[PDB]
């Protein structure tokens, strides 16, 4: 039941990890960009209040460039 909960537009928002496009880092919080069709949604949230689902994206990126 772990997804990610980002907050967009100061508010909390959930999004399916089937819509996630790309999963950056920035310095110590997570910006990410969704597919929300609208337009490109992009997500913040703190690497240390991120969810299992989201942190895991992550580590696949840290490993061979951080």
């Amino acid at each position: 039941m772990v997804k990610v909960k980002f907050k967009y537009k100061g508010e909390e928002k959930e999004v399916d990890t089937s819509k996630i496009k790309k999963v950056a880092r920035v310095g110590k919080m997570v910006s990410f960009t969704y597919d929300d069709n609208g337009k490109t949604g992009r997500g913040a949230v703190s690497e240390k209040d991120a969810p299992k689902e989201l942190l895991d994206m992550l580590a696949r990126a840290e490993r061979e460039k951080k």
